């Protein structure tokens, strides 16, 4: 017998709707706030295994939610892809050498998982025996469009005018980077699947900055890519594409080839599982800012989210991550009702 | 004569599409971080009528866009309706008693504009002296949703979970606030038409932050009712929809009555022309990372998106504001292909 969670994205009947929040932060539990206090900051957040296992697994624990995924930082394949660069206190991301020439492109280096990441495979494998097929685990990857974004604008960006600038002056170089993220963000996938992953979410919300007919040429192309390299050696494999702000975007989203999208809370469910065409599955579609209403009022959204989402095909879960000072107890609330659901 | 503004907007056969940029910063071509520098920084942003007209016009003098609009924080209002704040050097907007209860709500005062800004109304008509319809002088006011949640909020928000707090959980408190800002901007209008503006746009782009059946109860309905009541008493003056990130919300902002919707960059313009509707305007589409592009690029991304808004009923401009560091080459670009093209 398979996972819910996997059932409902295969298209396989099943009498309630998977469930699970994301953003499960170890900073909502204060459990990774207190591992986090023990010195390692690079170290501490996203890369050792039992610091992994452990973030990964704070909410199954507490609520045993229908998917619990990999809590690894998507840069982390940076280093063993020859992309130096650390998380500063107060930056954030910090890539030492930004990417600006075919040169620099040139020099970066395929990921090899298991030589540069062993924890996260070995993680995995532990997360998958904690489950017990009780749940499905999820990988977790960067998308080429929104990596090169990181290592070209050198960090967190909120106006991204380096990538642009590059894609919209000198595509080939973009171009070239961002198929060397597609080659080794689809081996990383692989990696992943093999270490127990059971789906793998790719994380794409930066390619949502670009206009459709960017987005064409930047992101989806790349997105498509590793899909159908990944498609060609583990078949069964579903991959879940979640990148916020993409209400503009919901028709391509599908060309991809995606098992399932996540929708950001700003797309109706409704109207998303109208635009997104019939085959494609949904991941969860709620406003996080609702977990700080009423619970009457939680419960009239879950209940309308699973109703325009249909019987199948549909993980319900936030369109975000969990706010950081939301009530535990709405909390509570929402995986009560949302696990009394029946189709 | 009317300008060509105007007649795009009213739907009347135009021979070029009218064309301006947005987020005309004073903090562009430093005329405003000269003015700046002489010292009130609340007086200095947003107060005064001879630097408000000189912020105003910076972009007027140089390049003569279709459209010239007023300069003024949406937040000016506040104070003289009751809801004391100031911008803090580094926190922004910082409003000092954030609303919370019914009982706050009702101490809010109905603005009056002649009174509390009589700078605005005159700065609008020295602007309107300044263009001789030679280009459409264009009001600004800040939406009642986008207005409660910073006053709710206490000032910016990335979260907007005190404002969502209140609307999920105590919904009669913030809709009792968010008609009286309704009726003040509605107020607000009529005094800027009447002072010169030919046109005004309309700032809710917070309210995207909301899911559609969301925005259908705490944004729609109070846009609604400014577009009611003013085209009540000023028939014929156009009014603009702007908010940045919807997407999603696309098939809902027609029903707000408004004239003509500002679209962001993140929606196609085919896209967005087709699920608008037929009879609405819009404003620009044009991704302003664009303009960091080759000028070539800029050429056929204009190109597209005056094809795909068809001939008439559109207001060229970008989807947000001229990013920081944009070439002033690239922007005088933008004008002199924009300002070349005859449908």
């Amino acid at each position: 017998t398979q996972p819910l969670l996997l059932d409902a994205v295969r298209g396989k009947e099943v009498e309630r709707p998977p469930v699970w929040l994301m953003r499960q932060a170890g900073r909502y539990m204060k459990s990774y706030q207190l591992l986090c206090e023990k010195y390692p900051l690079f170290r501490d957040r996203s890369e050792n295994v039992d610091l992994v296992v452990e973030i990964s697994l704070q909410p199954w624990k507490v609520f045993r939610p229908d998917g619990v995924i990999l809590f690894s930082d998507i840069l982390t394949p940076l280093s063993g892809m020859n992309i130096p660069f650390d998380i500063i206190k107060g930056k954030g991301p910090v890539i030492f050498d930004p990417l600006r020439t075919a040169a620099d492109v040139e020099k970066v280096r395929e990921f090899i998982p298991e030589k540069s990441v062993p924890y996260v495979g070995e993680a995995l494998t532990i997360l998958r025996k904690e489950v017990n097929n009780q749940a499905a685990v999820l990988g977790f990857v960067g998308a080429p469009f929104t990596l090169a974004s990181y290592v070209v604008e050198g960090g967190s960006s909120k106006n991204f005018t380096k990538i642009k600038r590059l894609a919209f002056a000198e595509p080939k170089v973009l171009h070239a980077l961002l198929q060397k993220f597609a080659t080794s963000m689809a081996k990383y996938i692989r990696y992943q699947a093999d270490s127990g992953a059971q789906a793998v979410q790719i994380f794409d919300s930066w390619a949502t900055e670009l206009s459709p007919v960017d987005f064409e040429e930047f992101s989806l192309p790349y997105l498509k890519q590793i899909v159908d390299s990944v498609k060609l050696t583990h078949p069964n494999l579903p991959l879940i594409l979640y990148a916020s702000g993409s209400g503009g975007l919901l028709e391509r989203l599908p060309l991809t080839g995606v098992d399932v999208v996540s929708l950001d809370w700003t797309v109706d469910m409704a109207d998303g599982r109208r635009r997104l065409g019939p085959n494609v599955a949904i991941q969860g579609n709620v406003d996080p800012g609702v977990l700080f209403g009423s619970k009457e009022f939680i419960t009239n959204r879950i209940n309308d989210t699973v109703k325009k989402a249909g019987k199948g095909k549909h993980i319900l879960n936030l369109g975000h991550g969990i706010k950081v000072g939301t009530p535990e107890e709405n909390f509570a609330h929402f995986f009560e009702i949302a696990k009394g659901l029946r189709y």
